[PDB]
Parts: C-alpha cells; structure tokens; sequence
RNA sequence: GGAUGCGAUCAUACCAGCACUAACGCACCGGAUCCCAUCAGAACUCCGAAGUUAAGCGUGCUUGGGCGAGAGUAGUACUAGGAUGGGUGACCCCCUGGGAAGUCCUCGUGUUGCAUCCCU
C-alpha cells in the first residue's frame, strides 16, 4: 500500500542541436522517496556517466514500477556500490519480502545498521529476483523448507490498544512458548 | 591563372630539405664620367642593357618540425552556494550550480584590398 522507497523508470536524452538532431536516448531505474527525488538522481548519474547535465539536457518520461505480485513472496538479490569512512565498496545482498519495493527498504535499514552508511553514500548497480535454488546468502537458505515450524521465542507483550493500558495490574503476565 | 607596386590580416603566412615555372615582369647582371659612397663601386649612389633563369621572388612536395582547428583527456582537476553531513583528525561523500589543462588521435598549411601589366 505504502512503501518508503519507489522505483521509477527515468528517461531523458541531451538538448537536440544541429550536429545531433537526434540524440541518443537513456533510461536508468532508479529508487527514491517520490518522482522529484527520481528526477534528481537520474541527473546525477547522466552527468558523470554520460557527460549530460540537466541545464542541456531534456526530461522525457517517468513512471512508477510496481510490483507484479504482491501476495506471493520472492527472493531479490541487490548489488550495490557504497562508502566507507575510508573508501568504495561492493557488495551483495539478499532479501525475503513481498515486493522489491520492501527489500529495497531492508537493503538501505541493513547498510545504516551493520554498516553505519547513510542513504546518499549508496548505489544500486543491479536488482533481480532469484529464485530459490540460486540464493548464495544462508539468512535467505533456512527459510526455503516446505515444513518451515518453529515457536516465537520473544512475545511483545501489551494491550491490543492503549484504551486498555493500566500502571497497574493485580498479577504479572502470564508467558509459554 | 598569375606577376609587380602599395597594402590589410601578422606562421593555416614560419623553418628545413627536394622539385618545378609559358608570357610580361621582378631579379641577378655590365660599368664607375657625373651626384653620392666607403679600408673596400661589397653595400649605398649614379649611368647602362651584353649575358642568365643559376640564385632570389613564385608554385608544388615531405606518414618533416612548428603553427591553426577538432576530437579526446572529462563531467576528471578545481570551484560558488547548502547541511545539528561523515570523520579523532587529515580530509571526504551528498545536495543546488559552474567547469578546465599537457600527453595521445584526426584534419588543415593562408585569406584578401587598390592600381598596373602578362596570359589575349
Ligand atoms: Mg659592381
Ligand atoms: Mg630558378
Ligand atoms: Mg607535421
């Protein structure tokens, strides 16, 4: 319904001029919060990849990419290019979720964690759904098991809603797996 | 199509080597009485028209040097503005903008005004 992070589909060429009339066309997929933050990204790789800033070049068309099943759940992989506090980086990454969308989110809150690398200090080289006998990460492994049974270790323990919070209660709660 | 006189632009026009040129020219060239000129008629000056296109001038050529233009170097180096951005610091990413320069590679090697004359 809602996702943090959008894919787009970002399409634009150089101003045409009289030695090229028709000047080539590039489209990039980029990931952003909404279409302003797509635009931008789309110029900054345009102009230190192909040498084409936006004040001579020309915005074409962008559209939103979603998801094709929702329901089902499917295995992405994401190669990415980051910074260190000493340098640049490749890695690769694996996630479970519903939609691309939802690993993308995974993808940016596992680099701020383990990593501690902000959102701009990333580049998304390549997305693609792996299917189950191609994953190379054990976290994304265990999970491919058609009798997948186990307990909930840890219960968060609260009232459906604050309505039926209280400071205090006669006994204390009661817990089994 | 050119030359000559005066030029403009001051190398795409310069430098080096090689090759070539009808006609009119431009030259080299002959002489030293006079003007003039020096150690020196070499130069300068004056007078001349036997000889020669050898040189100069002109044109062409060179996987030539230089010069000129493009491409590339490169959205790199650097830089204006922004952040309670990262980092111990040194420094650096990102955001709104601007944006170079050797090497290497390709191409080019003048254009043109007025007057007179030759090709006629
Ligand atoms: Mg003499
Ligand atoms: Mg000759
Ligand atoms: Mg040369």
């Amino acid at each position: 319904v809602t996702y943090k992070f959008h894919q787009y589909q970002v399409v634009g060429r150089a101003l045409p001029s009289e030695n090229d009339e028709h000047p080539k066309i590039y489209r990039m997929k980029l990931w952003a919060t909404n279409e302003v933050r797509a635009k931008s990204k789309f110029w900054y790789f345009l102009r230190k990849l192909k040498k084409v800033k936006k004040s001579n070049g020309q915005m074409l068309a962008i559209n939103e990419i979603f998801e094709k099943y929702p329901t089902t759940i499917k295995n992405y992989g994401i190669w990415l290019r980051y910074q260190s506090r000493t340098g640049y980086h490749n890695m690769y990454k694996e996630y479970r979720d519903t939609t691309l969308n939802g690993a993308v989110e995974q993808m940016y809150t596992e680099m701020a964690s383990r990593h501690r690398v902000r959102h701009h200090c990333i580049q998304i080289i390549k997305t693609a759904t792996i299917p189950a006998k191609l994953c190379k990460r054990e976290s994304t492994k265990q999970f491919h098991d058609s009798k997948i049974k186990f307990p909930l270790v840890f219960k968060k323990v609260r009232p459906p809603s604050r309505k039926l919070k209280t400071t205090y209660k006669a006994t204390k709660p009661n817990l089994f797996m």
